């Protein structure tokens, strides 16, 4: 038997094996279905709160205009979820609240306490301190990492047994590219020919194109003009004059993937030089 | 002009010039057009020691029987090319040695001690102080991410735009799990409703099959047998009883994809339960 006492606020359980038989009755249930045992139980349980966080998230983003608005809706929604739930400490472009629960499953029937009880005994979930606690490992090895353009003139993709990248350095104005290119192999990674795929796209640069129909290699003016690199196979530690700078500051972005690496797997760069 | 002096020790240029132009000139060659100009000038770069280093490392890896024997002829490796050039203090499974040099085209001209010389000036090339200030970035955010079998009761996969995880839990011998979704909308990430794929394969443990033909939810032995789940349409947080251990210890593998994941993409992570 479940029983809902203290006028709403609390489900009881008969037993231990009650309280495991009904969590694995009511987790086996579709959504809608657990949403509908709970309304005919009149509990709301920290399970149905998630569901009315997330729909009023939705609606946040659908009726926020602009950032500046967002950001006066956003900031009351987690005054208002906020404690009962946790929001992601490490990458604040994650919205969405989280359970503070590590039994997740319990969700069904926790209330907005984290309790519930067996017979005479009250059960005060087991929580996460804070959301770092959640996602915490001793892990620093991925299967898989590819950069984004918040990474400052070096672009990389690591995929499960091929590595490429495009790294950019300058020295009075002479910018120096080394592409670089790995596979996995017993006993580790090591390096081995391939062909790269760069775009490149920068402002106040000038191309060191190579040698073409016995004309180069020539600086060639490339000042916010998007533009490829599609190289012959070369090895895995490639070192090239990029091209020059013409102003005071070389920015934009560059795009590195290769034979190995898909064009959908490409690493981004922001250039900064 | 290109000159070498100190009995084939120094590469000396007449102006800055001419080293501009001989390092466009050289770094627009192919390698062997560039091993082979080195060879007209009887001069041994650090091009030239990276050709032989990384020659050596393919021939350690091809005469190595076992790990043991690779760990004795690679620990000499090092010990031979650890002064002129830098191994990865980050990532060990990374075997290749690596330039000091910031720039990198540079490794043409300079010799075993990282100089060259511009008239009576000599240049003690810019070197990175160790492999760290190489990799070294401000930023924590990546376009992509996918755990390996390092990473402990969680999986996880987050692409450019779409997000899978599973995570794991145990109560009283009680598996709780955990399948997640997001989506990258204008203003960050926030849940969406995706088909979950799972890949399981677990030692000491009883799965918590689903209602079907009217039959469970029931505890189904899997005690070593691989087997997958592939839910039906089902929202961005999902709460489910997973299974029981049957044993002390249930040990083993999962991998996690979604609709919005590709297989390919899938996150791993090693169960210890
Ligand atoms: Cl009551
Ligand atoms: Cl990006
Ligand atoms: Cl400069
Ligand atoms: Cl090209
Ligand atoms: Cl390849
Ligand atoms: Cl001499
Ligand atoms: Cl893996
Ligand atoms: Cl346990
Ligand atoms: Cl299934
Ligand atoms: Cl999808």
């Amino acid at each position: 038997e479940i029983e809902v006492i203290n006028d709403g606020t609390m489900i009881k359980f008969k037993d231990v094996e009650s309280y495991e038989n009904a969590l694995l009755k009511v987790s086996a249930m579709s959504t809608s279905e657990q949403v509908s045992f709970l309304n005919s139980l009149s509990f709301k349980s920290q399970m149905i709160l998630m569901q009315e966080a997330d729909g009023e998230l939705d609606k946040i983003c659908n009726q926020a205009a602009d950032k500046a608005e967002f950001d006066v809706l956003y900031e009351k929604y987690k005054h208002k979820y906020g404690d009962v739930f946790m929001f992601n400490t490490i990458d604040a472009t994650d919205l969405s609240p989280y359970s503070r629960l590590v039994y997740v499953a319990n969700e069904y029937f926790v209330n907005m306490k984290g309790e519930f009880m067996i017979g005479d005994s009250l059960v005060v979930d087991k929580v996460y301190t804070d959301f770092k606690e959640r996602q915490q490992q001793f892990t620093v090895s991925t299967r898989s990492s590819v950069s984004d353009l918040s990474s400052i003139n070096e672009a990389y993709s690591r995929q499960k047994d091929r590595k490429v990248g495009l790294y950019l350095s300058v020295s009075s104005g002479i910018i120096h590219a080394n592409f670089t290119s790995q596979k996995k192999g017993v006993f580790g990674w090591s390096r081995y020919s391939t062909t790269y795929h760069a775009k490149v796209n920068l402002r106040g640069f000038e191309f060191a194109q190579g040698e073409l129909l016995g004309y180069g290699p020539v600086y060639v003016n490339k000042d916010g003009i998007p533009f490829a690199i599609d190289t012959k196979e070369m090895g895995g530690n490639v070192t090239k004059v990029f091209g020059r700078k013409l102003a005071q500051e070389c920015t934009g972005t560059i795009e590195i993937w290769s034979r190995g690496v898909p064009y959908d797997q490409r690493g981004f760069a922001t250039v900064r030089l």
